[PDB]
Parts: C-alpha cells; structure tokens; sequence
C-alpha cells in the first residue's frame, strides 16, 4: 500500500483505489495503473521533474529503503499477478529488486523528488508507474 500527497491530490495505484477515491476522482488509466483523487489537507510530496534513472524505492515486505537503477518509462509486458492479469502496462520503469504484491505504492525518489510508485513484481524486477510526465500534478 501506499500513495503520493501533492498539493491537494492523492495518487495511488489504480487496483488500490477505494470507494471515496473514485467518488473524488480526478483522473485514472488501467494502463499506467494510476488513479488520482483530491485530499482535503495539502501533501507533503514533491514530484520530480527528470529523467533520472537512479533513485531509492520503499519495499514494505522488508521493511527497508533500496537503491536502483531503473529503465526509463515505457510499454512493457506484464505477467499475471494477484490483481492483474498478464497485460501490457504503460509509462513503467524497471528495476532489478524485490516486490510482492503488498509492496505496491511504496515511492521511488530521486534528488528532484518523487519519481513513481511500486506497481509490478515478480522474477527479481520491481516495477514502478512513473508519474514524472504529471505536470498538472504540480497546479490548480
Ligand atoms: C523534496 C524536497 N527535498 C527533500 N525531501 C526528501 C524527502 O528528501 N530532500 C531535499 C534536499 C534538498 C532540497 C530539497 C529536498
Ligand atoms: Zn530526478
């Protein structure tokens, strides 16, 4: 579990996604796996805006903090997992580390902020749903 709070906007992986989330929603895309919803309280988040490919992503299933070095964002085939099917995923960034399904929406963060949020695993890989092209994010 996990999400990013930008100003008065709340991301989180789409299969995550909860009632009140789609009630407030703003904007959603099963291919990118992101949902985003508006938060009463401002975030204490900062979105990077790079194209850096080394940063640090939280792993929940072990409790600890990692550095990688990940693929820039692209369409990529994705097996099945516990809440997707084998599907293609777009805007997602590979890294060699772990992730399990409970790992999604730890942050990956490079020096400019927060890169994206776990959203694949599986096979030594953790993949991450970039949110650096948001710049929307970043306003009204
Ligand atoms: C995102 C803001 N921010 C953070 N934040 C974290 C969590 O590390 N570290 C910074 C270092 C220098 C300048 C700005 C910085
Ligand atoms: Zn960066």
């Amino acid at each position: 579990s996990g999400a990013i709070y930008v100003g008065n906007y709340r991301v989180v992986n789409r299969h995550l996604a909860t009632h009140n989330d789609w009630a407030n929603l703003v904007w959603e895309d099963s291919s990118r796996d992101l949902l985003v919803s508006s938060t009463t309280a401002q975030g204490c988040d900062t979105i990077a805006r790079c194209d850096c490919q080394t940063g640090v992503y939280y792993c929940s299933s072990r409790r600890k903090h990692y550095p990688v070095s990940f693929s820039k964002p692209s369409l990529i085939f994705v097996e099945a997992s516990e809440y997707y099917p084998a599907r293609y995923q777009s805007h997602l960034m590979l890294a060699v580390g772990h992730s399990e399904p409970g790992d999604c929406g730890g942050i990956l963060r490079c020096q400019h902020g927060v890169v994206g949020i776990v959203s694949t695993g599986g096979n030594g890989l953790v993949g991450f749903a970039d949110v650096r092209d948001l710049l929307w994010l970043d306003e009204e």
